[PDB]
């Protein structure tokens, strides 16, 4: 029951890989410890795949068996739909990689004929074949990070014509399933402040509250081909049409469930018999499956009120306290059965009794104050990631910007108004650039989004206290304080004189530009103005955007 079998055959890459940090003159404004930024390449592919590589055990017991039947009867109650052809190529993101059939993500989206007639034979063959594994592509992500290095990620994909398909099948289950099936419990229906508001509601909803994070290692190696058929008998409770209850067990028998690697020079690298990280169901699959091993955990552990939150292969339990012996035994008895049941932790979980000290989603919640002095809690993080991707995104332009994503999803920190916001909007200004719609992504789907349309996004996300946050603990200062240290950011003067002259000339300009300048830094002015909600805030179609994680599975928006 290994994970993956290799034949020796290289992960290749699809073009040149830099790893050294690229150098502008725009760099240094940012960050002056050039070095301590890289990015993975295919070099570190080896590395991976002895990492990823492994025997998997299971055990799976009546608790396991209990929470499975809860998790169906639910599900049944899902009616799903098929997408048309059409529909599903409008989901393809206008730079999805192209099809090794002589058509392209354009040429899907303009719904060409070469196009849409391979998609249909693709689509026939999944009715007519139930057998046959599909070709996947492995490749070697190149992502940034700061030193302190890790090796590449590995990505795992079929080709272009499937994804579609994918979509046709499986778009409307993955995106309506798992909030009926979870809940509350299902992380990516929240916005990031209903995600704070979730657990601070759940974390006062305990008498005596403790709470953890669960980390398992390498989750997708952990899950087995039992946990995907599992996955597929979930699907199948949902009331489908006949043709979409075939494309679902196809698709399971003939790429969920496992299939070839070839690299992308057309080699055979090995043998897959895990999760896919790059299909449409990657996101719910894991989701699905990291609840109902923590559910059957929480009660083979005999923890008290359990509460989850769950994203992706992501973790957190809020509960009844039984006292901190108990606690902390409990916790052990709760790993035990995760690792019973395939999905054994890389770091041991640990028990918090302060909800700001819990870190899931690589995020946490914080305390600041608004405008009127009133506590707000809002969604931060270890800004290092992001400072270091930006300074990457200074230098070179990349196909997905992480510090637009980065704005957006985390527009209320100190880090993030700070330094995110002043530098990119001085080199847009300069560029003149400001209207350029630029793609970033939210939960693993591609959105393509303008920077003038910020302030009201920002309001529609956050609230108005987004820009008036101020008084920030002495926490979250001194982790933010200690990251500039590491990278060599300039201090919060430099900033200050920065954001004022960015925002002195964003107001000039009148319009979507002085609205950026008036709110995004009014932190930065001696006389502060009062700020008012944005009229053309409400026009914005903001509906889809949190609803379903969509990572690896090749969705535009
Ligand atoms: C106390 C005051 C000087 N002040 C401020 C500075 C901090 C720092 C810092 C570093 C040491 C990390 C540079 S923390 C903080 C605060 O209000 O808690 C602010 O007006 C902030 C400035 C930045 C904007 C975006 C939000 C308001």
């Amino acid at each position: 029951h290994h994970s993956y079998t290799w034949t020796g055959a290289l992960i290749t890459p699809c073009a040149a890989e830099e790893s050294k940090l690229p150098i502008n003159a725009l760099s240094n404004s940012l960050l002056r410890h050039h070095n301590m930024v890289y990015a993975t390449t295919s070099r570190s592919a080896g590395l991976r795949q002895k990492k990823v590589t492994f025997d998997r055990l299971q055990v799976l017991d009546d608790h396991y068996r209990d929470v499975l039947k809860e998790m169906k009867a639910k599900a049944s109650t899902v009616k799903a739909k098929l997408l048309s052809v059409e529909e599903a190529c409008k989901l393809t993101p206008p730079h999805s990689a192209k099809s090794k059939f002589g058509y392209g993500a354009k040429d899907v989206r303009n719904l060409s004929s070469k196009a849409v007639n391979h998609i249909h034979s693709v689509w026939k063959d999944l009715l007519e074949d139930t057998v046959t594994p599909i070709d996947t592509t492995i490749m070697a992500k190149n992502e940034v990070f700061c030193v302190q290095r890790k090796p590449a990620r590995l990505i795992v994909f079929p080709d272009l014509g499937v994804r579609v398909c994918e979509k046709m099948a499986l778009y409307d289950v993955v995106s309506t399933l798992p909030q009926v099936v979870m809940g509350s419990s299902y992380g990516f229906q929240y916005s990031p402040g209903q995600r704070v508001e979730f657990l601070v509601n759940t974390w006062k909803s305990k008498k005596n509250p403790m709470g953890f994070s669960y980390d398992t290692r390498c989750f997708d190696s952990t899950v087995t081909e039992n946990d995907i058929r599992v996955e597929e008998s979930i699907y199948q409770c949902c009331d489908l049409a006949p043709e979409a209850r075939q494309a679902i067990k196809s698709l399971t028998e003939r790429l969920y469930i496992g299939g070839p690697l070839t690299n992308s020079k057309g080699q055979n690298c090995g043998y897959r018999r895990c999760r896919a990280s790059g299909v449409l169901t990657t996101s719910c699959g894991n989701t699905l499956t990291c609840y109902l091993k923590a559910s059957a955990a929480c009660r083979a552990a005999k923890l008290q009120d359990c509460t989850m939150l769950v994203n992706g292969d992501d973790l957190v339990v809020i509960c009844e306290s039984a006292g901190v012996q108990e606690d902390a035994a409990s916790l052990r008895a709760f790993t035990e059965a995760m690792t019973r049941y395939s999905a054994p932790p890389g770091d041991p979980p640990q028990p918090e009794y302060d909800l700001e000290l819990i870190t899931s989603c690589s995020s946490n919640v914080s305390v600041a104050h608004d405008a009127s002095g009133k506590r707000v809690y809002y969604l931060t993080r270890d800004p290092t990631t992001p400072l270091a991707r930006a300074a990457w995104e200074t230098a070179r332009h990349t196909p997905v910007n992480s510090w637009l994503g980065n704005i957006i999803m985390y527009a209320p920190t100190l880090w993030a108004r700070m330094i995110l916001m002043t530098h990119f909007f001085s080199i847009l200004l300069a560029q003149e650039q400001l209207e350029k719609a630029l793609d970033c992504q939210i939960y693993g789907a591609c959105y393509s989004i303008e920077p003038l349309d910020l302030p009201q996004i920002i309001e529609r996300l956050h609230g108005l206290s987004a820009f008036s946050l101020h008084s920030y603990s002495p926490g979250e200062i001194n982790r933010v304080a200690s990251c500039l240290r590491k990278l060599g950011v300039p201090p919060l003067r430099v900033w200050r004189h920065r954001a004022r002259s960015v925002r002195a000339r964003l107001l000039s300009q009148g319009g979507r530009a002085a609205t950026c300048g008036k709110y995004l830094f009014n932190w930065a002015v001696k006389t502060k103005l009062k700020l008012t909600p944005i009229p053309a805030a409400s026009q914005l179609d903001l509906s889809g955007w949190f609803v379903a994680g969509y990572s690896g599975g090749d969705i535009y928006h």
